[PDB]
C-alpha cells in the first residue's frame, strides 16, 4: 500500500480512473466537434474556437482528477479513449444539444462520484469534487442551455443567418 | 414635532411615504424582469443587465426620497413592497412596453406629488421633485418608447432573431 | 421541465424562493435601521452607514440567490417583502441586538436549507451554501455580537456619550 | 451561554479544544526536528529551514483553530504542550519519516472531527475542515511521501553524501 | 467532393487520419509516463514535468494535422485512442528509452507518409510534413537519445542518486 | 563533547534550557491572553493584537536562545509548556498586571542566568543576554507599567468605557 493513502477507500479509486476516462472521452467528442466546425462547408471558426476551448478545459479536468489520485496514493490506470459518437454534427445548434448531452451525462458521473464519496466517508474527496466540478458543470450545462435557446429561437438550424450570426455576435 | 421641521405639511410627509414604497415597489418590478431574462429558456443577457440597471437606478431614488424625508423633518413609515404583477414577462418587448407602462405611473404619482406641494407652498420640495426626478422620468420614459418601437419594428416578439439583435446591437 | 434541471428537487427550490425573500426582507430591515439612525434626533451617521451597507449587503446576497435559481433550471417565485417589525429602533445598542436577532434567524434558516439539501442529496446546493453563506453568516453574528458586548459595556443606551464614542471610534 | 453561539455542540468544542492541542505539539515537534538539522554535528540548514517553516504553519492553523472556536462562542480551553518523543531525531530521512507520521495522525484526527461535525449536523465546521485543513493535509502528506521516497532512493540515511545532496537541490 | 479539394489523393486522406490517431497515441503514452513520475513512490518532478511538455507538443502536433486534414479538402475520421502498453515504467531510464522508441516509430510513420506524398505528387503534403515534422521528430530523437546516454553513464536505473541528480540538473 | 564548545559550562547549558522552556510559557501565557480578548463577550481587539505580538515575540527569543544553545556546542532539551495559569483573565487590566508580572518573572530569570553565566566566566553568554534580553525586559516592563498605570486612572476595570478608550487610544 502507498505510504500516503490514508482513509482512500478501492472503490473511490476505481470510480476516479473511471471519472478520469470519461474526462478524456468529452475532451475527445469537444475536439471532433471544434474540428468539425473547422470545415470549409461548415466554416463556423467561433464554434470551433469555443469547442476547442472546451476540450481544453476537459483535458484540465482529467489532467486534475490524476494529480488527486497521485495525491491520495490511488494508481491511475488509464483505459482506451473512445471515439466520438458521431464525425458530422450536422449544424453549430445539434451541437450544442450533444454538448448539452455530454456535460450532463459528466455531471451525472460527478454525482454518483460524489455519493460513493460520501458512503466511504472520505471528506477529501467530496470536497475536492465539490470544490473543482460540481458548480463548473452546473456553469457549463446554463451557459449550453443559453446557447440552444439562442440558436432554437433565431431559427437555427434551417436559418443558416441565424447560425452565422449567433458565431460572430455570441461565440465570436 | 422636529426641530428641523419647517413649511413640511403633513399631508406632504405622507405622499412622500407613499413615493417612498412606489419606488421600491419599481425596484422589485425590475429586478423580477431582470431575473426573468436570466432564465435558461429565455437568455438574452443585456436585457437582464438593462432591467437590473433599473432596479438598481429605482432603489437610489427610493434613498433619495427617504433622506429628502429625514431633511425636512418628517418621518419614514415603510409599508410592504408589493409582488410584481408578473412572475413571466413572456418577452422583451412586453417587458420594455410593461415597464413603459411603470415608469409613466410613476410619473403620473410625481406628478400629482408635484402638484400637492405646490398647493402646499412648498417650493423646497417642488424644486427637489424637478431638480431630481421629473426630468429623469421623461428621459427613461422616452428611451422605453424608442425601445419599444425599435423592437416592434424589427418584428418582436414574434422574430425571434429581433429580439436577439436588439439585444446585442442596443442593449449590449 | 427546464432543460438544465438535473438533481434538482421541487422543495430545494421552495425553500431557495423562502430564502431570497427573507434576504430580502432582512434588507429591507436594515434600510430601515440606517435611515432611522439619519433622523435629526438620533443623528449617529456611522451607525446609518453601517446599516446601509448591511442592507446592500443583504441584496447581494438575495441576488445570488436568485442566480442559483436560474442556474439550477429552478423557476423564481417573488413574494411580497414584509415590511420592518418596527419603525423606531430607539437605540444603537436596540438596533444592534436587533440586528443580531435577525441574522441568526438567517442562519438558522440556511442552517434548515442545508439540512434539506442533504436530505435530497444536492451536493451543489450544500456546497453553495457553504461556501456563501455560512461562514458570512457566522461572521455576522460574531461582529454583531462583538458591537453589542462593547455598548452595553460602554454603558450604553443609557450613557449618549457611549454611543457617540462608539459610533466615532468603532463605526467610523 | 454565548450570545452569538448557534448549532455548536460540546463535543464539537471540545474536540476543537483537542485539535488546538495537537496543532501546538505538532509545531512544537518540528521546532525540535528544526533545531536539531541546526546542530554543528548535523548541520543540514535547509533541513532546519523546511521543519522551521512547518512549525511556523502548524502554529498558524492552531490559531486558525482558536478564532474558530471564538467565532462559533465557543470557550478556549488550553492544555500543556506535551514534549517531543526525541530529543535526536537521528537523520534527515529518520526526521522526514517521522512527520510522515505525525501528519498522518493529524490528518486523522482532522477525519474524526469532521465525522463529529457531520454526525452534529453542524455544516459550517465541516466546512471549516474541509476548506482549510483537509487539502492541506493530503498535501503535506504527499509531499512528506516524496521526500522520504527520494531520500530513500538516493541512499540516506547511510549515505551521508545523499542527504547533503536533498538538502541542497530539493529542500534548498 | 470537397470545393476546396485539389491534388489531395485518398490514400494521402487516410494516411493523415492514421497519423493523427498515432499523434493522439503518442501524447496519451506520454501524460501516462509523467503521472507515473508524479506518483508519490517515484516522486521525479522534473520527468514528470518534461513528459506532460511531451504529451502536450503531441498534441499540437495532432491538431496541426488536423488543421491540414482540413485545409486540403479531406475528411478527419477518429478513431479509439488505445491505452500505453504500460502503467508502471518502472524507470526514469525505461522511460525515456520507452520515449525514444515511441518517437523513432513516429518517425517512420512520418517518413512513410512523405513516400505516399511523394508518390502521389502531392508536393504542399510533402512540403508540410518537412516542415513540421521531420526535423521535430530528428530532434526529439536525438535530445532522447542524449538523455538515455547520460543516464546510461551515471549509473541509472540501479543507481537513485543518478536519477535524482538527472531529473535535478539536466531536466530541471 | 561538541567539537565547537569552548567555556561553555553544563550549568550554563541547563540553565539555558530552562529559559527557553520559561520563553515559551511566556509565549503561551501570551497567547492565552490574546485570545481571550478575541472573545464575544470581551470584544477587546487592539488588547488581543498587542498580546498576540507579545507571543509572536516571546517566541523569537525562544528561537534565539535555542540558536544560541546550538552556536555553544550545548545540547536543547525540550520539555513540557506548562498551560497557563488562568483561562478568563477577567479585564484588560487584569491581562496588563498578569502580564507585568511574568515579564518581571523572566527578567528575574534573566538576571539569575546572567550572574551564573559571569560565575562561570563565560563573557560571551553574558554579553549575549545584555544585548539581546535585559534592555528588552526592561523596556517591556517599562511600558506594562505605563498601560497599568493609565488604565487605573482611567478607572478601569470598573469602567468599561475606560477600556474601550484604552483600547482604541493607546493600544489602536
Ligand atoms: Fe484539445
Ligand atoms: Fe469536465
Ligand atoms: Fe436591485
Ligand atoms: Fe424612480
Ligand atoms: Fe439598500
Ligand atoms: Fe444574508
Ligand atoms: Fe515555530
Ligand atoms: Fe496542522
Ligand atoms: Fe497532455
Ligand atoms: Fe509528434
Ligand atoms: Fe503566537
Ligand atoms: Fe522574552
Amino acid at each position: 500500500t502507498s505510504q500516503v493513502r490514508q482513509n482512500y477507500h478501492q472503490d473511490s479509486e476505481a470510480a476516479i480512473n473511471r471519472q478520469i476516462n470519461l474526462e478524456l472521452y468529452a475532451s475527445y467528442v469537444y475536439l471532433s466537434m471544434s474540428y468539425y466546425f473547422d470545415r470549409d462547408d461548415v466554416a463556423l471558426k467561433n464554434f470551433a474556437k469555443y469547442f476547442l476551448h472546451q476540450s481544453h478545459e476537459e483535458h484540465e479536468h482529467a489532467h486534475k482528477l490524476m494529480k488527486l489520485q497521485n495525491q491520495r496514493g490511488g494508481r491511475i490506470f488509464l483505459q482506451d479513449i473512445k471515439k466520438p459518437d458521431c464525425d458530422d454534427w450536422e449544424s453549430g445548434l445539434n451541437a450544442m444539444e450533444c454538448a448539452l448531452h455530454l456535460e450532463k451525462n459528466v455531471n451525472q458521473s460527478l454525482l454518483e462520484l460524489h455519493k460513493l464519496a460520501t458512503d466511504k466517508n472520505d471528506p477529501h474527496l467530496c470536497d475536492f469534487i465539490e470544490t473543482h466540478y460540481l458548480n463548473e458543470q452546473v456553469k457549463a450545462i446554463k451557459e449550453l442551455g443559453d446557447h440552444v435557446t439562442n440558436l432554437r429561437k433565431m431559427g437555427a438550424p434551417e436559418s443558416g443567418l441565424a447560425e452565422y450570426l449567433f458565431d460572430k455576435h455570441t461565440l465570436g
